[PDB]
C-alpha cells in the first residue's frame, strides 16, 4: 500500500478520539492521512461483532449457547459509554456533520445507588417530590435547590439568591439548602458527572451549569438525559471514514507504523511499508509512542450478558446507574451502563451491562462486587483490565499530539476534555463553540 508524499496532518489509531480530531481537520480544510495498524476500527474503544468473536477474544472456547441468540446480531463496544444530549460531545459531532450518518436513540433509565439500593436520578422539581432517595422534609429542600438551579441566570444577580458565582463554593450553596452527605453525593456524581469531590471547594458557577445541561439534555414523559447509537459506537468510526472520504482522504486499516519521524525534535513525517508520507502534525493513541506517554492507572471492565432487565428500574432497556465512591468505601465511582436488543447491539431479549471501576486492590474483581450484585443472574462475564496512559509532551514542541486512554466513566465528558485539549494545542486556541 502507498502514501503521498504530504499530509498537512497524519492521524493515528481509529479510537473515537482520534476520529473526531480527524473529521474536525477535514471539515477546517486540512489534507489529512488516518491509518491505523490494525485490521478493525476504534482502538481500545472497539465494537466486537459477531458474538462468537466476543467469546473467542475472551478465550472461551465454549462460543456462545443457543439461548444467547444470532450472533450477527450483537455489537459489543469494549469501552461503552453514553452522550450527554446536549453536551459539547454532540456539538462537535453536529460540527463535522457525521450526525449523517447515526441514529442516536434516547437511553431509557438513569439511576445512583445509595444505601445498598439504585433510584432514578430526579433533575426536576416533580421527579424531587415523587423520589425515594430521599426523606420527605429533605425532598422538599432538594425541590427548592433545583428550582435555584433551574431559575439561575448568569446575568441576572437577583437570581443568584445572594451566592457569588465566581467565588461562592458548591459545599457553601448545599448548606444553603441544608443538604446532606448523601444528597451531595448523588448531585455531584449523578447530576453534574464529576469523579471526585473535589468541586465542593470550587465556585459553585460551574457545577450549577453542569447540573443545568442534565435537567435540560432531552426527556419524553420521564426518559434520561443520555444517547447512544443504534448498532453502538462501532457507527462512529465508520461515520467518520464515510465522512474522511467525502473531504478527499480514505482510512487506511492494517497499516504498521514503523517509524514516526523526529527531526531537531518536531515531527517530519511517518514511515510505512517502505515509504515515508510528511506531515506538519502528527495526532495519535498512546500505543504508538510508549516514550511519550505515562501510565494513570488501571481500569477493571465486566461486560454481563442478561436475560432480564436490571432489577428495580421498571424494565428500562437501556440505563446508566451511577456508584458514588463514598457510597462503597472507595476512591473511586463504579458505573454500570446498559443498552439491549433495543439500541440494536444484542439478539432479541438479550441485555448488555458494562461495570467498570479504577483498580484501587490486588483483587479488581471484587472491587465491582456492588455493581455486579445489582445485575444477578448474569449469563456470562467477560473480564478486562486495562492500563490508561497520558501523554508527557503536550506536542507545543514536537507536534506530536497524544490523546488519553479512556477511563472508567460511562459519558463522554472526559473524552471531550481530552478532545478540546488537544484541538487547542494543535491549533494555538480553543475550539470556539
Amino acid at each position: 500500500h502507498h502514501m503521498d508524499e504530504e499530509y498537512d496532518v497524519i492521524v493515528l489509531g481509529t479510537g473515537l478520539t482520534e476520529c473526531i480530531l480527524s473529521g474536525i481537520m477535514s471539515v477546517n480544510g486540512k489534507k489529512v492521512l488516518h491509518m491505523d495498524r490494525n485490521p478493525y476500527y476504534g482502538g481500545e474503544s472497539s465494537s466486537i461483532t459477531p458474538l462468537e468473536e466476543l467469546y473467542k477474544r475472551f478465550q472461551l472456547l465454549e462460543g456462545p449457547p443457543e439461548t444467547m441468540g444470532r450472533g450477527r446480531d450483537w455489537n459489543v463496544d469494549l469501552i461503552p459509554k453514553f452522550l450527554m444530549a446536549n453536551g459539547q460531545l454532540v456539538k462537535m459531532l453536529l460540527y463535522t456533520e457525521v450526525t449523517r450518518y447515526l441514529d442516536f436513540k434516547v437511553v431509557e433509565g438513569s439511576f445512583v445507588y445509595k444505601g445498598g439500593k439504585i433510584y432514578k436520578v430526579p433533575s426536576t422539581e416533580t421527579e424531587a417530590l415523587a423520589s425515594n432517595l430521599m426523606g420527605m422534609f429533605e425532598k422538599r429542600r432538594f425541590r427548592k435547590f433545583l428550582v435555584f438551579v433551574a431559575n439561575f441566570d448568569e446575568n441576572d444577580p437577583k437570581t443568584f439568591e445572594g451566592v457569588d458565582p465566581q467565588n461562592t463554593s458548591m459545599r457553601d450553596v448545599y448548606r444553603k439548602f441544608d443538604l446532606g452527605q448523601d444528597v451531595i453525593d448523588f448531585t455531584g456524581h449523578a447530576l453534574a458527572l464529576y469523579r471526585t469531590d473535589d468541586y465542593l471547594d470550587q465556585p459553585c458557577l460551574e457545577t450549577i451549569n453542569r447540573i443545568k445541561l442534565y435537567s435540560e439534555s432531552l426527556a419524553r414523559y420521564g426518559k434520561s438525559p443520555y444517547l447512544y447509537p443504534l448498532y453502538g459506537l462501532g457507527e462512529l468510526p465508520q461515520g467518520f471514514a464515510r465522512l474522511s472520504a467525502i473531504y478527499g482522504g480514505t482510512y487506511m486499516l492494517n497499516k504498521p507504523v514503523d517509524d514516526i519521524i523526529m527531526e531537531n525534535g518536531k515531527v517530519v513525517g511517518v514511515k510505512s511499508e517502505g515509504e515515508v508520507a510528511r506531515c506538519k502534525q502528527l495526532i495519535c493513541d498512546p500505543s504508538y509512542v510508549p516514550d511519550r506517554v505515562r501510565k494513570a492507572g488501571q481500569v477493571i471492565r465486566i461486560i454481563c450478558i442478561l436475560s432480564h432487565p436490571i432489577k428495580n428500574t421498571n424494565d428500562a432497556n437501556s440505563c446508566q446507574i451511577i456508584i458514588p465512591q463514598n457510597q462503597v468505601n472507595r476512591k473511586s465511582d463504579i458505573y454500570v451502563c446498559m443498552i439491549s436488543y433495543a439500541h440494536n447491539v444484542a439478539a432479541q431479549g438479550k441485555y448488555i451491562a458494562i461495570a467498570s471501576t479504577t483498580v484501587e486492590t490486588t483483587d479488581p474483581e471484587k472491587e465491582v462486587e456492588p455493581a455486579l450484585g445489582l445485575l444477578e443472574p448474569i449469563d456470562q462475564k467477560f473480564v478486562a483490565i486495562s492500563d490508561l496512559y497520558e501523554p508527557i509532551d503536550d506536542g507545543s514542541e514536537s507536534q506530536v499530539f497524544c490523546s488519553c486512554s479512556y477511563d472508567a466513566t460511562t459519558h463522554f465528558e472526559t473524552t471531550c476534555n481530552d478532545i478540546k485539549d488537544i484541538y487547542k494545542r494543535m491549533a494555538g486556541s480553543a475550539f470556539d463553540f
